[PDB]
């Protein structure tokens, strides 16, 4: 559902937020969070209007681009897997 795919996304970027407000290292418990939030997101079966409707999609690139090198792999890892089904 578009629920829980809001509120899973909304779990990631809670966490990728404090682990970068709060000077989190990749050993941190906010890391491991925002990665099981991005790594359950993976197995979701998005569609092209579930992108357009919810924009998780769009609002996954900050956490691509997040200084944690963790959260940025696992985060490219998932828009590369909803890449090739959203296509």
């Amino acid at each position: 559902m578009e629920s829980d795919l809001i509120d899973l996304f909304e779990g990631a970027k809670k966490a990728a937020d404090a682990a970068a407000l709060d000077g989190v290292t990749s050993s941190g418990p906010e890391v491991s969070q925002c990665i099981d939030a991005l790594k359950q997101l993976k197995k979701f079966p998005v569609t092209y209007d579930t992108l357009v409707a919810t924009q998780v999609g769009k609002k996954l690139r900050s956490l691509a681009k997040h200084p944690v090198e963790d959260i940025k792999s696992v985060a490219t890892d998932l828009l590369e897997i909803w890449k090739k089904v959203v296509i």
